[PDB]
């Protein structure tokens, strides 16, 4: 929106839309956790703090008239600026079709790292509780892949159990996966027989946690709650480069820990 | 709204209207502080924190992704419950017209005693600076009815110089008001002088503060925030009585303290 | 208009309308000089001069083609630039309703106080002669009350005798309004009274001079020639900061110095 100074930068729109398409391509391919929680669309700029729906009751039990704040998440508001030179976006202009934005793709990396931090350890200081951060939903595995399969088919038992029926992914670490790999020499597609004991599910592969997690796809469970989704402004001018920036205003809500279980 | 549970109280129709109109004309003799401050408009039951506008940051100066969270102001929700008489309400339904509602009075003038009190003084608890906080707004007075009129002159040259232009009141305690007119002995009215002076406004007289108090009512200075505007509910049946409530959400917020001159 | 170079400024919409905003207000209650001079249309931000309808000769008698120079009066022209933080600019887009202009009060109290003091005191160096510069026009008063209103009615008389017959008003210090007020101990309204003896005008209090001063408002005595009216521009962005000015081109002129009465 305006608050993006994106009109005083000194770039073209061709240059814009480059630095647009090059953050986007970076985030979608490196957002693990907007993968398999649910996205609460965007309520603009200005939103501050998620309803949690209670009251902290602060009155003393003998006060005729009882009262108590309302209980809210905040919202996590992250800039990360980065500097692009200007000369090779005129080269832009020039016809160069692979202009360099390494200080772009570092800081979209950091900025999705943070994210993903948030999203499955969370932060002590905003309130919000990861994904990494529920326990008592926990079961034990192995490094066999016999072991990695009933992990799987027990941790299905307990959804039905709790009621959660839905399509099932597996994220899992990409090193733990490509042990498990390992040991499958030659039997049978190790993922094919992961989907299948997953009730037709998939996997997600990510380097953001050690051990590996089982979610269910149904809906209405992650909320990753968004004020302003992931863009990208302008700052400043350095004499040199222009110094732009990436935003986004962002809580994150567990509703119900009953579709989530642990391995490891 | 649906979340008072007005349809299970034992109480016909007219039994509820009857406590509304009682409650509203308490309410609405009695809120002092809803006389001169701006009520932005009932969000929901649901309605958590309103919206500052500000960022706290609480990421170290090293730090690549730099973030805060949003800073809010959470919603105080009172309830304040009674007990009312079910065989009088019978009566009501037999054709009484003066029905005993005395505990139904004294809740509604502690609810409004407490929304006054947090308008005025405010709460450190939820964070409302109230508007008696703003002691650098503050001039002197005197006992002397002429040393009222110079102060308000006064208080109206410094508006001005604020560029603060706008309707004008007085809001005065109700003993310092008698007071004053104990020295104005058959000069002439000194509430007709107050207003002229005022630049034709008016004078609230208010058991609320001990002090006098001017502000402007050209609108957008001093917002009552409500999540749900006074309203009131059924708990439960005390197999003689109901006990209802009254409930409402809200916050302050004084945005410009230019708007306001504490005397004395 | 476009030498203003507003569209260049890191600055939403919304910014730029709440600084014009809140300088209009201040503006308005903070322009003594404006209440009761005429003010001619602004022509344009290249007006430089306003015609006197005089030729200063300056040829020799002897001489067969005598020549002159034509009288005018030079436009003064104000900068007046001030710092804004841009982060607060920020907050305000992020819902913030609060938000820090302090520097932009002082700068436009500033220049409220420049132009006061150039229409009443006047400028020796651009050649215009303010209203307290006609001595000729003066006449006593007292400390009293009944020395006011006597003071009144002779300036009435004296505008009367030199055929000056419109509205009339009372530009007096606040201060010693406010002495006037003291002595007036509950027998009548002193502003009405004034009022009445003003033949219906008004009494406007300035802090912009000491004594009192008497002017009709029948128009075209006191001229205010604008070449363009003040008016906020962008000048340059200090790394965390934008420089804004307040810019006005403008002269005075006291056409009919009968139309002019000082007292004291
Ligand atoms: C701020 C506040 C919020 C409350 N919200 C509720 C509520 O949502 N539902 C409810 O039944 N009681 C609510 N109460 C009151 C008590 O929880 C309970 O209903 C009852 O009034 C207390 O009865 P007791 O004296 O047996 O504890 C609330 C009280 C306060 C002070
Ligand atoms: C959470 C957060 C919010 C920020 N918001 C703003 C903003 O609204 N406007 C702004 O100019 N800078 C903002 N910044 C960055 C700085 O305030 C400043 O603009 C600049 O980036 C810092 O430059 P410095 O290295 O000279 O301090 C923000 C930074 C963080 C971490
Ligand atoms: C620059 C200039 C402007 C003049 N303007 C006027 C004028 O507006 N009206 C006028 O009657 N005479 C004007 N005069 C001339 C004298 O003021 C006067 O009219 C007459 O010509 C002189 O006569 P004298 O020889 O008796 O002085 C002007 C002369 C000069 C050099």
């Amino acid at each position: 929106m305006e608050f993006l100074k994106r009109s005083f930068a000194p770039l073209t729109e061709k240059q814009w839309q480059e630095i647009d398409n090059r953050a986007r391509e970076i985030f979608k391919t490196q957002l693990y956790g907007r993968k398999f929680v649910d996205v609460e669309g965007p309520y603009g700029w200005e939103y501050a703090a998620h309803p949690l729906g209670e009251v902290e009751v602060l009155s003393d039990e003998n006060e005729v008239v009882k009262w108590g704040l309302r209980k809210s998440l905040p919202l996590i508001e992250l800039r990360a600026t980065f500097t692009l030179d200007l000369w090779e976006l005129d080269n832009l202009e020039r016809g160069k079709p692979n202009v360099d934005l390494s200080s772009l793709e570092e800081t979209v990396r950091k900025v999705a790292e943070f994210e993903d931090e948030v999203i499955f350890r969370g932060c002590e200081k905003s309130g919000v509780k990861g994904l990494l951060s529920f326990e008592e939903r926990k079961i034990e595995c192995g490094s066999t892949p016999k072991d990695l399969l009933e992990a799987i088919v027990r941790a299905l038992s307990i959804f039905s159990k709790d009621g959660i029926e839905g399509p099932y992914t597996l994220v899992i670490n990409t090193d733990r996966w490509i042990n498990f790999l390992k040991e499958e020499a030659g039997h049978y597609p190790l993922e094919k027989r992961v989907e299948e004991c997953l009730r037709g599910g998939k996997i997600i592969t990510t380097p953001r946690i050690e051990d590996a997690l089982v979610v269910s796809e149904r809906g209405g469970d992650f909320k990753l709650i968004l004020g302003q989704d992931l863009s990208i402004g302008y700052e400043d001018r350095e004499k040199d480069a222009v110094r732009l920036f990436i935003t986004e205003t962002f809580t994150f809500q567990v509703v119900n820990p009953e579709a989530l279980i642990l391995l490891k």
